[PDB]
């Protein structure tokens, strides 16, 4: 009844006895964890931070005070001794235990080099002019259950990684640098390259210091060599990663996404092939660390159920029916809620009278819903191929015109590109492909279009009858940053207020300057001024959905603001990425779920569609009163908010596309300040 990657893990040591370090000093929260992993380099031994002293697994003949460096410059000394340990107090304590005992026992290192040996055919791909590699990656993190046991969340993704470095690549041909996700070769960690420069430009100490200051080994190594070869040396790039941390172009590896595709498109791998994969990865683990006293379960968690949703939507006559695909039939019959009557169209065209004759039966299918284009303009370009990515820029640049949708018809890069040029401009775009007129049925096309032309242009094909839990308003926010050395430069928040009937009130998308706390409290207050604006009295229950994780200083913000304006605040983190699988042939999985300690559920929000394309949301109840099976619901109701009846979306209209419009505007010139009722996006 539905299998997930998780497993109970228990650990119950021989040699009980660890060793105490807490330090003379003080305590420093990001520095924290740079120290225990420090703990754990000078000693050798498994280490675990408990509060403020760092627990050792075993005994170290001759210890006194340990002195070391972090990454800053700063020294630290510790030193205290023995204490016999009695299980754990947090899921943190046994994860930094736990993955300790990978490597110190290097059975994550003796697995990577197991599957290269069988699957180095495999794992590369080849084209004309590069040769690429699928890099395995074994992350595993422990999480606590809803009844209290640990779980060890494991699973197995795939990096792609070019054979070359980042130096041989900065070597030969110089193309744009920024915004590229790199990786350094023995660390589990992916920055986006912020400053390139020469290492002619730093001398001989820098190199020894920064290797003295170097956490791992193969950055020792790294900077070993540009100190110790001055022919790298001159030639060598360094290269300066957004948190801040410096390594040398030497060891790091770019990191890609997006034929290659199509053979790169069996990373993803059947159900079984995860699940099997995973399978023999613990029991690798099991045999490593069984002597040392750890218990990993064979048997996956199961989830709990199906929890069901309001799905009943229903038009601007009433007419009801549930949600499962969105009746063709409802689609068909269904009066929308008229926002703007009469529209204004711009059309756009690619080629190489059947384009024509379906704008035609669109217009009138419509118009019989009481919404009438008038196009206001076609725009028809001829292709040959690419060339008309600039062919397309010179109309695209100017449709600001005052268009109110814009349909386009090309003969996968094309609709993405398009799409993101008609978000900037804010410019409702349904983009037509001339393949799928020709492929799928035009009934249905058509059908597919009309909701979504609708919903682009506030005539909302149809609104949810009744969403489970008396809640006055859903916001939605996601605030995206760019990081230039070390505090906030650009900022921009982009908030979507919801009705209990789950249609959009207003959105609200902010451009914000420099300044240090005053930003997120800002971007928040101007949130709850919002909502005053729109008539929200004290004492209304709102429930707030973030689309990443909820920062110390958002919740905070929000918790005082909530108690100035006199609202009942419910807080919810929507977490998208490295979640918990779901592993069944079940095939109508939304709905799935397994639930956590802290009010937190992994989350089937949408049924699998195609193949190995499964990701479960994590929902975390950081603050609220409501249970979180009733917010999971509301959850659920609120992906129907998204009008794609025909394609699915994992998101809740609350967050969908919220991460992908704020690093859009901070890639612009000019500032933001706007307000809408459009769902323009879709
Ligand atoms: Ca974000």
């Amino acid at each position: 009844e539905a299998l997930l990657n998780l497993y109970r893990i228990e650990y119950r040591p021989k040699d009980t006895t660890f060793t105490v370090f807490k330090p003379t000093h003080e305590i420093q929260k990001e520095k924290l964890n740079k120290v225990r992993w420090r703990v754990f380099l000078q000693t050798g031994l498994p280490t675990f931070r408990r509060e403020d002293e760092f627990w050792c697994a075993g005994k170290v003949e001759k210890d006194t005070l340990y002195l070391t460096l972090s990454n800053g410059e700063i020294v630290e000394l510790k030193r205290v001794g023995e204490e016999e340990f009695r299980g754990f107090q947090n899921e943190r304590e046994c994860q930094e235990l736990f993955r300790d005992f990978l490597t110190k026992t290097k059975v994550k290192d003796k697995f990577i080099s197991d599957f290269y040996k069988k699957f180095r055919d495999k794992i590369t791909v080849q084209g004309k002019n590069r040769k690429i590699a699928l890099i395995p990656e074994v992350n595993e993190k422990v999480l606590k259950s809803e009844e209290g046991y640990f779980l060890l969340h494991l699973d197995l993704k795939f990096r792609i990684q070019p054979f070359e470095t980042l130096q041989t690549l900065l070597e030969r041909n110089d193309f744009n640098p920024k915004r590229i996700r790199v990786k350094p070769i023995g660390i589990d960690f992916v920055g986006r390259v912020q400053d390139v420069f020469k290492a002619k430009e730093k001398g001989e100490e820098f190199f020894r210091l920064c290797m003295e200051r170097s956490t791992h080994k193969s950055s020792k190594k790294a900077w070993e060599e540009l100190l110790k070869n001055r022919e790298l040396r001159e030639k060598a790039f360094l290269v300066v990663l957004e948190k801040g941390y410096t390594y040398p172009a030497t060891i790091l590896k770019p990191v890609l996404t997006y034929e290659r595709n199509e053979v790169a498109d069996i990373v993803r791998m059947e159900p079984g092939k995860r699940l099997n994969l995973i399978r023999y990865i613990l029991r690798r683990y099991v045999k490593a660390l069984r002597d040392y006293g750890w218990y990993i379960s064979p048997e996956e968690e199961r989830a709990k159920g199906k929890l069901n949703f309001k799905d009943t939507v229903l038009d601007a006559k009433g007419k009801n029916t549930k949600v499962i695909t969105n009746l063709r039939k409802f689609l068909e019959l269904c009066r929308p809620f008229v926002k703007k009557d009469v529209l204004s169209v711009e059309i756009i065209s690619v080629s190489v009278w059947r384009k024509e004759e379906f704008l035609k039966e669109l217009i009138n299918f419509l118009k019989n819903k009481g919404i009438k284009l008038k196009i206001k303009g076609k725009s028809l370009i001829l292709a040959q191929t690419r060339e008309e990515a600039k062919e397309k820029l010179i109309p695209v640049i100017n449709k600001i015109k005052d268009v109110d949708l814009v349909i386009v018809f090309l003969e996968f890069l094309l609709y993405d590109f398009v799409k993101r040029e008609l978000l900037k401009k804010m410019i409702p775009s349904q983009v037509i492909l001339n393949r799928t007129l020709k492929n799928e049925n035009l009934k249905f096309v058509l059908l597919n279009v009309a909701e979504q032309v609708l919903a682009k242009t506030g005539n909302i094909p149809y609104k949810l009858k009744e969403i489970e839990g008396k809640v006055d308003a859903f916001v939605g926010i996601d605030i995206s940053r760019i990081t230039r050395d070390g505090k906030t430069v650009n900022a921009v928040a982009f908030t979507k207020i919801f009705n209990s009937k789950g249609e959009l009130v207003r959105y609200y998308l902010t451009s914000y300057p420099a300044f240090g706390e005053k930003l997120t409290e800002k971007a928040i207050g101007d949130v709850f001024s919002l909502l005053e604006k729109l008539g929200f009295k004290k004492g209304s229950k709102i429930v707030v959905h973030r689309d990443g994780r909820l920062y110390r200083d958002e919740v905070a913000a929000f918790k005082k603001y909530g108690e100035l304006y006199g609202y009942s605040l419910e807080l919810l983190e929507i977490i998208k990425r490295n979640n918990p699988r779901f592993f069944s042939n079940e095939k109508f999985i939304k709905g799935y779920f397994y639930k956590l300690s802290e009010d937190s559920v992994i989350l089937a929000t949408y049924n699998q569609v195609y193949e190995g394309t499964h990701q479960p949301i994590k929902v975390r109840k950081v603050y609220g009163e409501l249970p979180v099976e009733v917010l999971c619901s509301q959850i659920l109701s609120l992906t129907l908010m998204n009008y794609s009846s025909f394609q699915p979306i994992k998101l809740p209209a609350t967050v969908h596309y919220s991460d992908k419009i704020t690093k859009l505007m901070l890639r612009g010139i000019e500032p933001i300040k706007k307000e809408g009722d459009i769902m323009y996006w879709l």
